[PDB]
């Protein structure tokens, strides 16, 4: 028999509008997402132009409402200048990205006084999330600690990092993970297999006791989400080649597989792609929304996905058990068995809905 789930939250995706459409755009990235179980996405601010400012906001969120077949919230980024800046817009956003190591991105911060001014600057209601990797996980802990308030950590990769935030919910802490399918998944074992251009991601992909690690400490992962990062073949076969890798249509797959096998519960999944984006990112209910899936379906994943335009994928001849068969949208048959039924611009920006907006004090 089918499962019926509730609409699944990926808090991590990169769709690449505006500036980077032959990668992805609004609409072949929301497909991807429905098409992996996924009913709401946040998009990431790394775009061209980058989301840092109010117009560009303004500008996003028209492209998003135009494009997307999903719903969504939209992250503000912050950068070397625009801290204090955000305030009359904040509330808009999914919250605000800090990019704190290499990747692909324009918006790295140089100095540790301008993460302590972001996180000063901010509204202490709305959610800060980091890219920070290794000793960067303690570095934006010490930040969040001497300004008072709470961090998401984006994409757990390490063993280091993840006990690092356990020690830190040890001690009581306002922080919280996310961990993607990949390090969950893949490991150096794979690097021969994808080469050095498609195994380009950042984080990097661990150990095998890396791995293991985020597994035995799944009790300290608040999310699960995809940092679905789409590059065209092309681009990551190429001499400098851009890290990222796909991954909305594999995720789903992926962790319904994992449960298959007993490595976690269906309840475990419903917490980290549902119930804790919801908590985390103050994110609204989708009414009469919900995913289908069947668990007794046996497949190998191929050299590429439908509807990515990434074209490609690290987790080619995987094999997986559990696919979704039908996604229903605010009502709407929006995704069955291989195609997506809503047009572009059904997706709507949550933080516009009354429910979506974040209570504050007054
Ligand atoms: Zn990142
Ligand atoms: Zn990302």
């Amino acid at each position: 028999k089918l499962v019926r789930l509730p609409g699944l939250i990926d808090v991590h995706v990169h769709l690449r509008e505006p500036g980077g459409t032959h990668k992805e755009d609004f609409a072949s990235g929301t497909a991807a997402a429905l098409a992996g179980g996924i009913t709401m996405v946040c998009a990431m601010p790394n775009t061209r132009p980058p989301i840092i400012d109010a117009p560009a906001l303004a500008l996003a969120q028209k492209l998003a409402e135009a494009g997307a077949r999903c719903d969504f919230a939209l992250f503000l980024g912050a950068s070397s200048e625009n801290a204090g800046t955000l305030g009359t817009v904040a509330g808009s956003a999914a919250g605000l990205k800090l990019y704190l190591n290499e990747t692909f991105s324009e918006l790295r911060l140089d100095s540790v006084v301008q993460w302590m001014e972001h996180f000063e600057t901010w509204p202490s209601h709305l959610p800060i999330v980091a890219h920070a990797e290794q000793q960067t996980v303690a570095a934006v802990l010490m930040v969040a600690q001497l300004t008072q308030r709470s961090v998401h950590i984006c994409h757990v990769a390490r063993k280091e990092e993840i006990l690092l935030i356990k020690a830190a919910k040890a001690r009581g802490l306002p922080v919280t993970c996310e961990v993607a399918p990949h390090h969950l998944f893949l490991s150096h074992d794979d690097l021969e297999r994808l080469g050095p251009g498609k195994g380009e991601v950042r984080p990097e992909l661990g150990s095998r006791q890396d791995v293991e690690a985020l597994w035995e400490n799944m009790a300290v992962i608040d999310c699960f989400a995809s940092d679905h990062a789409p590059h065209t073949l092309e681009e990551k076969c190429g001499s400098r080649p851009p890290p990222g890798f796909p991954g909305l249509e594999t995720m789903l797959p992926l962790l319904l597989t994992a449960v298959s096998e007993g490595r976690l519960s269906l309840d475990d999944l419903l917490q980290r792609l549902h119930h804790n984006p919801r908590r985390i990112f103050h994110l609204p209910p989708q009414e009469d929304t919900y995913v289908e899936v069947d668990l007794e379906h046996e497949w190998t994943i191929p050299s590429h996905m439908p509807f990515s335009k990434a074209h490609w994928t690290p987790f080619e001849g995987q094999k997986v058990k559990g696919t979704v068969r039908r996604v229903v949208l605010r009502g709407e048959v929006a995704y069955i068995d291989g195609q997506v039924l809503v047009p572009p611009g059904y997706g709507q920006d949550v933080r516009k809905w009354p429910q979506g907006a974040v209570p504050q004090l007054p």
